[PDB]
């Protein structure tokens, strides 16, 4: 039989230091393909090797079609290739659009259901599963209005983290790294970052928020360690709630959940689980 393995390269949307991210064609079909610079190798064997101990199947986590590595005369390709998702990150979307409180809602359930199935260990199944990287560059948007989580390059089963979306005990080294309950709440944390970013684009009374990153106001583009250890650990600062949330019942009760996310005191955040509780009872 015949293996069509030609993937044609038609347009870069995205370029960084971790490679490059091409839209694709297969067969007639779009296509995702991440190209991995030599520098972050590890995170094309950290995803390929999760995907050999499981295939991950879920509508809220990006959708795996292939790891390629192929010989090349004075150096090895490394190639993810995966679904396409035309509306691009949830940080681009962010930039241009505003949002309803049902579209709000949506993206926000969307996560917490991908970063749920992640944690949760299934028996008969799957391993347990925290993210490592989670932020907002991470999350694609898809055209029924949910999201998917993207990059399990530092995903661990049962390169550091954007700097920005670190936990306190990330930033002051007192994480207890045996123990896998400490990686899932170091991603509630983060999303609980991801979910202010969404919700100041949620429009009410006629008011919106311009998009920002979590921290923009206190530390500068390409925060150091230590710049953000001094916010986060030292000061123990958290994201500014503006006043217009508190008229809007949507944007209140995501402000209770968010403070859930942000806890100095790791095992008191909310679990995956009970924030997708939350949302499902709010409005
Ligand atoms: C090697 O490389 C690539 C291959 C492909 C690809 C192309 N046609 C057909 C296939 C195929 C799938 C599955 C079977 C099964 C059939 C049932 N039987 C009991 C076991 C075997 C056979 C063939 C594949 C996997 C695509 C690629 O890119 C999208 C590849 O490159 C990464
Ligand atoms: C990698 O990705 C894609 C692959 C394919 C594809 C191409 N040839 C053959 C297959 C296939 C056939 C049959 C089985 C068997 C398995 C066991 N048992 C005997 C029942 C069923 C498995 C696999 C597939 C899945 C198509 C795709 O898209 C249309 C792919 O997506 C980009
Ligand atoms: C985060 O991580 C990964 C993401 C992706 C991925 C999957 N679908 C779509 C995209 C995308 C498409 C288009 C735009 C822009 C460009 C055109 N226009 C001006 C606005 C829209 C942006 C982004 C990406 C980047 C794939 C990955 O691996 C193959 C990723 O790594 C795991």
């Amino acid at each position: 039989r015949t293996v069509a393995r030609d993937i044609t390269l038609l347009e870069c949307v995205g370029k960084g230091r971790y490679g490059e991210v091409w839209r694709g064609s297969w067969q007639g079909e779009n296509v995702a393909v991440k190209i991995f610079s030599s520098r972050d190798e590890k995170s094309w064997f950290r995803e390929t090797e999760l995907y050999n101990t499981v295939m991950l199947r879920h509508e809220n986590i990006l959708g795996f079609i292939a790891s390629d590595m192929t010989s090349r005369h004075s150096s090895t390709q490394l190639w993810l290739i995966t679904h396409y998702h035309e509306m691009g990150s949830l940080y681009d979307y962010l930039q241009l659009t505003t949002l309803d409180t049902v579209s709000c809602l949506r993206i926000v359930l969307s996560i917490a259901s991908g970063l749920a199935h992640l944690h949760i260990e299934i028996f008969g199944g799957k391993p347990a599963i925290a993210h490592r990287d989670l932020k907002s560059k991470n999350i694609l948007v898809k055209k029924n209005g949910q999201c998917c989580i993207a990059d399990l390059g530092l995903a661990v089963m049962h390169r550091v983290g954007t700097k920005r979306y670190m936990a306190p005990e990330v930033l002051d080294e007192t994480i207890q790294v045996d123990c896998f309950d400490s990686y899932k709440r170091v991603d509630i944390w983060a999303f609980g970052l991801v979910l202010w970013e969404v919700a100041r684009r949620m429009v009410s009374n006629g008011i919106v928020e311009d998009y920002k990153p979590p921290f923009y106001d206190v530390v500068p583009n390409d925060p150091s360690f230590e710049d953000m250890r001094k916010v986060v650990c030292v000061d123990q600062q958290r994201p500014n709630i503006p006043n217009r949330w508190f008229s809007d019942p949507t944007l209140t009760s995501l402000a209770k959940l968010m403070k859930e996310c942000w806890y100095q005191n790791p095992s008191a955040r909310l679990t995956a689980l009970r924030i997708k509780k939350t949302l499902t009872k709010i409005d």
